[PDB]
């Protein structure tokens, strides 16, 4: 317990009304900015709109993922993989996901052939693969049997030097796995590792006060910790929860704007503190990432902060992004790995994502939708 | 007794009874001889092999503009079944809003049917939980109440232009009251002379056979002749997560897959003896379950004795061999959604849990793995 935790909790459910006038203030950037990048996102788009579920798993099984990511390795991308997998229902489950997630590590880490955590491959895990009752069970006793597992996880990933990723899932779930984080951080067995790496939702109330602890905690660790900024992947069914719920205020926004601008907000404060985090800004959206790019500034170096895409998702856009030719910036694909049954509820929400009227990579293909409206910064329309 | 006491007490005791309990009743009635067997493999064969030779799930935008894009597929002989997209209201606002679109719906495909009837001409699909504002979480007697007058007053209007309206079926824990407002319709004298009720009822339910007894019975003390749309079940995820959160030892839905196409072959055999009183719909897109109906039924048949059914965007290659004097000379009624994006992503995620599992029919019809031995195996024969 400490003053940003609890600035953490206090969050949970504080009403949209209050959330947004320091969100608005963070992300509202130089006029020069907004210029910059509305040029560069209006660039982008237009190399889009010139443009156009095995399109989303990146191979059966990690020899194979391996071998079909040399290609976009020597472009300038990255990957990071993810053994399909989740919300384990009983320990034989559970067990596998584990053996499936130590296999990968010993194979990407063999692959990575030291090249580290950041111009090599990583790996990406969930909490709800590992536990068995991982939502429905007591966060505490959860903890404590989770614990052990990633860290021998986590253990093998240092052995090989590259990055292990906590996704994130549900609302209910980010105190727990945060506390797993700190307990890893400050663990002497995993010293001199800097591949830790942590999911934070955008949509969530709590998103800037999380960051704050973790940039904290990295600062007092001596951890750079890998942290993803996602906008999030489980819009629909935290508001089914929260009307279930009861409640008149719910832990996600809902309006796409005010993610928009908490998503800008939150880089805002990452690429602030890249002395002591490593930011990693996943969106397939172009004026999220024209004005990321322009707000990094014009110093960069591999290892200071890379974009993330989607397998089968970001290609087109990080064609114009990634290498010399483009905007020299690195991109890491996030891989999935598996077969067509594990692959469901991925799909699931891929759909949810592709299919709502609101996505950029919908409405991208829009003819209703100008390229003036996906340039609009969102402080500006908010 | 109470009214119905012993088919309604079987209804309840199936609700959790043990998988293991429900299935040997159901082995026994969907067991076909040998001979038949053997018709309905040459014919299954037949359908995959022409099957593996050669937005898409919505219809139109507006019911105008469905109905006009139907009519290429029924002077094929193919009907329809329109489903104004929209579910699970949360405001009342919204609840009169899919009534409206329903009643709107029914002038302009009574219109369109222009007096073919309810087996020849479209008819209309609706959601309960489109029509009340709390549907899920408010008790019955309210739900009834509000719900009753709405649902009677669109099957008013599909009887004064004798269209089918059917009652879709959505969650497990809404058949009690989604039932008990089909008897009080089919009781009800205003409707009279009308034969164009339906109801749906899901195979994967262990309640499906206990149900079926009960709309049977129905079906004869109140002189309607109910249509019937047996399906095998779109929400198996949904149940099976619920029933985990919900702290229960015994699901109300099957587990393994092959149960639940034993239950709908069982369930297709007690509505084929009962074709005086009920129309049965048999809404499905395997070929092997369809040759099974198909040869079970016998060699007589007219139009209105039953009918096949399929979802818009996903049947028709299969049922193209089934309508039509040079195929199977069987009908088929096609599911058609109409409306926007701001009403399909759930029906979306429906299908995409339908057509992206391993389990799934239409995903192992393209799976290499999978041979066409396998694809045209008797499930009963695996269980029995
Ligand atoms: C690119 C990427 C995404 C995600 C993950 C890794 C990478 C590299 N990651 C792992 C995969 C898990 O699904 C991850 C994600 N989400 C999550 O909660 N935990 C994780 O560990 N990833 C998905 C990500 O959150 C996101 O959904 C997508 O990238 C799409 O967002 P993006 O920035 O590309 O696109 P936009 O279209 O501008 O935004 C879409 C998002 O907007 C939000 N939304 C939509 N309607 C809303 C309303 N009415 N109110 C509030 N917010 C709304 C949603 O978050 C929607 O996804
Ligand atoms: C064709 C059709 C389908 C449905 C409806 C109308 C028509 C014309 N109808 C309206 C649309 C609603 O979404 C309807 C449906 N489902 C429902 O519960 N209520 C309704 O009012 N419709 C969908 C239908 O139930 C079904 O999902 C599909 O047709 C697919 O079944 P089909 O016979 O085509 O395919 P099979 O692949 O042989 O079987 C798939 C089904 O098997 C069940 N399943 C999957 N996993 C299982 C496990 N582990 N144990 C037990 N049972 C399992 C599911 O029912 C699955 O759909």
């Amino acid at each position: 317990q400490s003053t940003l935790r609890r600035a953490i909790t206090a969050a949970y459910r504080r009403p949209e009304t209050e959330c947004l006038p320091p969100l608005v203030e963070a992300a509202t950037q130089s006029k020069e900015i907004r210029d910059a990048a509305a040029s560069t996102a209006r660039k982008l788009i237009e190399a889009l709109r010139g443009k156009h579920g095995e399109q989303f798993v990146t191979g059966e099984t990690i020899r194979e993922a391996l071998k079909r990511s040399k290609e976009l390795e020597e472009k300038g991308f990255s990957y990071s993989y993810d053994m399909l997998g989740e919300a384990a229902t009983t320990a034989a489950d559970a067990e596998r996901y584990y053996r499936d997630y130590e296999s990968a590590i010993h194979a990407i880490g063999k692959a990575s052939a030291g090249r580290g955590i950041y111009e090599g491959p990583g790996i990406s895990i969930k909490l709800s693969a590992l536990h068995p009752r991982y939502s429905r069970a007591q966060a505490a006793r959860v903890m404590g049997e989770l614990l052990p597992r990633v860290k021998a996880l986590a253990l093998l990933a240092k052995n090989y030097d590259i990055g292990l990723n906590i996704d994130a899932e549900e609302a209910d779930r980010l105190e727990l796995s945060l506390d797993l984080l700190e307990v890893l951080c400050l663990d002497g067995d995993l010293s001199g590792w800097n591949g830790m790496g942590f999911v934070v939702q955008a949509y969530g109330k709590r998103c800037p006060f999380v960051l704050d602890f973790i940039i904290d905690l990295a600062r007092r660790s001596g951890r750079r910790i890998m942290v993803r900024l996602v906008k999030g992947a489980y819009w629909d069914a935290e508001i089914k929860r929260a009307q279930l719920d009861g409640l008149a205020d719910f832990p996600v926004f809902t309006r796409k704007i005010h993610t928009d601008v908490s998503y800008i907000a939150c880089a805002a404060k990452l690429l602030a503190a890249t002395d002591v985090v490593f930011p990693q800004f996943a969106t397939h959206n172009a004026q999220t990432l024209a004005a990321i790019y322009h707000m990094a500034g014009k110093d960069f170096h591999v290892g200071k902060y890379e974009f993330q895409c989607l397998h089968g998702m970001g290609e087109p856009l990080y064609e114009e992004v990634v290498g010399r030719g483009k905007l020299d910036r690195p991109c890491r694909i996030y891989a999935p790995v598996g077969t067509h049954e594990t692959l469901l509820a991925y799909l699931v929400r891929r759909l949810l994502e592709n299919g709502a009227n609101s996505s950029f990579v919908h409405r991208i293909n829009d003819p209703k939708v100008s390229i003036d409206e996906l340039i609009a910064d969102p402080v500006e329309v908010v």
